[PDB]
RNA sequence: GGGGCGAAAUGGCCUAGACCAUGCCCCUUGGCAAACCCAUUCGACCGGGUUUGGGUCUUCUGACCUCGUAGUCCGCGCUCAGCGGACUUCGACCA
């Protein structure tokens, strides 16, 4: 079993590699923008003719 | 029907921009003020119709009553009427 289980923590090593190597990929910061717009108005006069 | 608008109320588009949907702004013109007429309790009774409504001389151009609108010099004096008065213009059934 003493050798057993270090050979398969070895076996499992690598794979604990991609795992943080995506958990980097999860933490790269980016981003886009948001642009937005507005009118408000209001009556002057008016005459008739 | 004829137009307007993307303004303005919001929704698509929505650095921005210009267009879209419902959606919202107006016309359905209006007025003449007088004179006369009906059937009848053989007028009281409301409603309708006709002739006029700035106006004439040649209302053709153009002028003669009237005014309205303006611009220009104006008298500080000359003419019997007097006066405050001159010249040029456009309009004249009414909003």
């Amino acid at each position: 079993v003493a050798n057993g289980h270090l050979e398969l923590i070895f076996g499992w090593l690598p794979l604990i590699g991609e795992l943080e190597g995506a958990i980097e990929y999860a933490e790269l910061p980016d981003l886009d923008f948001i642009r937005c717009h507005g009118l408000h108005t209001l009556v002057l006069q008016s005459t008739p003719w």
